[PDB]
Formats: structure tokens, sequence, C-alpha cells
């Protein structure tokens, strides 16, 4: 038993393959179960609906992303900026190398219409993103106390931009992965953003 | 006659209202015709399919955006950077003020699945975006000859970032228009990007 945990991820797996083939709107828990080899009744057992199953793919892919950090932070102990550095290098380059996030993120951006009850997973993310604005603000406030970024840095915008710069490059590369290379140009792109924090005026307003 | 041009845009009109209500995937030319008060045979008259009708809403909304320019350029004659300036100020703030682009852009980003024959309008945009990478590169090369930006500016990355920064903020504000204010914070946000062109190293590689 708990070979159901073998089966539980199996439904998540075959959802990605399908949500990439056709999108979320053109897919019911019907063809997922039919593809999972498990009954249409056994699928409505793990999950309530399509919303909190697709919320599951967003959730169960536990935010590693943000669970390396403390172990990235082990390598660079008292340097906060060098961790805000390599965490973003990771989020960009994992969209290239890691399949279980390659497709996952392509669906979030390009293969899911945020309407058909999918408007409620929009709020479950609208709110999750708002915590992110100030899971970053604090990392920046930390950076200002090790003094690696300016004292008068506009921290919310330094975060709204971060989000808008990082995922904007993600959205654009997922639409056309042929147009540019994210696995190579990332180190620079992210260093551009940290230099944007360091050198750019208009991200200040003194005293 | 040409009161068909009254009716032609009428089909485009009621498409926006519907594509915002439900998405593009859950909408046929059937309920657009039904809603246009025109026959389902008369809708398949102006338009071949859903692809080149949704390409039409993208196309017929002729790229003003980029047709102010030469008349924005009339105000600022020999200054290339002050035009690259106010054109982006317009693309951001019109996502707020103008409804016939408010909805249009929310669909492009959040309410359209790029799969079911919508994968072909993806290439029609993948290619349209690639011309945009170097409709900007030239505006930047121009800026380097009035000398308003650095001589060693990486022009492709100055354009890939531009696209990824400008539309990234668009994508993010359309998902949660409550999280920040684009009609006010834009002037600065865009000035940040132009200061990124001016001040930021790693966007260079000398000689």
């Amino acid at each position: 038993k708990q070979e159901a945990q073998e089966t539980r991820q199996h439904i998540l797996d075959v959802a990605l393959r399908l949500f990439s083939q056709q999108g979320v709107s053109s897919t019911s828990l019907g063809e997922i179960a039919k593809a999972a080899g498990v009954t249409r009744g056994a699928i409505y057992w793990h999950f309530k609906d399509k919303s909190d199953l697709f919320s599951e793919i967003w959730e169960l892919s536990e935010s590693n992303i943000g669970e390396l950090e403390l172990e990235y932070q082990a390598k660079f102990p008292g340097d906060p900026l060098s961790v805000l550095r390599e965490i973003l290098i990771h989020v960009l380059e994992s969209t290239v190398t890691e399949e279980r996030r390659r497709l996952l993120m392509e669906i979030i951006f390009h293969k899911c219409e945020f309407v058909g009850e999918m408007a409620v997973v929009q709020q479950a993310q609208r709110n999750l993103c708002l915590e992110s604005y100030d899971r970053i603000e604090q990392t920046l406030k930390h950076c200002i106390e090790a003094k690696m970024l300016p004292a008068d840095l506009m921290t919310r915008r330094a975060a709204i931009i971060m989000r808008g710069y990082i995922s904007g490059l993600m959205e654009n590369w997922l639409f056309a992965p042929q147009s540019f290379d994210l696995k190579k140009e990332a180190r620079d792109y992210v260093a551009i953003l940290l230099e944007m924090y360091l050198l750019c005026p208009t991200l200040r307003n003194p005293a």
C-alpha cells in the first residue's frame, strides 16, 4: 500500500502529457483517468475537480524552486545578493533543462485559459504571487543590511520588476524557444537585473 | 453598401466580449454568428476559420501600437531615444486606458490556448515577434548614431529584454490588475529600461 502514491503521481504525469497536447480547457478528468488506466471514479477520489488537480500540479511540484535556497545559502553563508543571484539563474535555466517544469510552465503561460472555473486558481495564484512580492522584498531588505544593494532601493518595484523581468523572459522563451537561448544567456540576463538594482536610478527616491 | 464594414467589425466586437467571457477554445464561429445576429454561413464569409479570425483581431487592430511613432517623432524631431521612450509609455498605459486592447491583450496572454489550430497563429506571431526584435534593433542603432545610448550596447539583448520587460509587466498586470498600477508606475518603469540601456554593464562586451 502507498503504491497508490505510485498511482497518484501517475495521474499527474499523464495530465502534463495531455495538457501539453491539447490544453486544460479541452481536457476533462475523464481522458486523464482513461489515460491513467484508472477508473473515472478513481480519479475523482484523489482530486475534487480540474481546478485543484491543476492547482496540485502547481503545488505538488513543491516550490523547489524556493527550497534550494537555504542549501544554496549554505555555500554562500553571509552573502545575500549571491543567493538572490543563483536562485534566479536556477529558475530560468530549469525552464530549459527540467521537463517536469518545462511543460508545467508552458501550460501556466500558454496552454491554460484562466476562466472555466480556472478563474479560482487565478486567485489561488494572484495571492501566491503577492506573498512572492514580499518574500523578495525581505531578501532585498536583507541585501541592504549586508549592504550589497543601495540603501534607498524601491523594494516593491525591485520585486515587481524582478517578477516581471524573470517570468517575462520565461513567457517569451516558451512561446518561441527558438528565438533565443535561456540556458546560456541567463547568467547575464539575471546579472543585468541585479545590476539594475545596484546601478539604476529611478529605483530610489532618496531620504 | 460597405455597411458590411459596419457588420464586419460587429463580428470582431462581439468576439472580444465572448473570448473574455469564456476563452477562445470554448468558442466557435457559431456563437459569434448567433451573437452577431448574422447567420453561421455569413460569418464563415468574412473569415475562413477561428485562427485567421483571431489573427484578424490581432491584425485588424492595426499595429497602432507602431504607427503613432512617425507622428510622435514629429514632436521630437532628431531625438531617437525620446521616441523609443514615449512609444513604450504608450504601449503600457494603453493596456489600462483603451478597452479595445485591454481585453484583446488579456486574451493573448491569459484567455487563449495555443494548441487547437491556434498553434498556427503562434508561428504567425513567433515570426511577427522576430521582426519586432529588429524593428527595435534599428531604432537602437539609430539611438547610437544620435549617441543617446552606449556605442557597445548589445542590441539583440537590448531588444529581447525590452520585449521581455515590457510585455512581462503587461502579462503580470493582466493576471492581477489589483497588485500594481500601470497607468502611473509606467513612466518610471520604462525610464528604468532606458537607463538599463544607458547605465547597465553586461549589456556591452567592448570593442
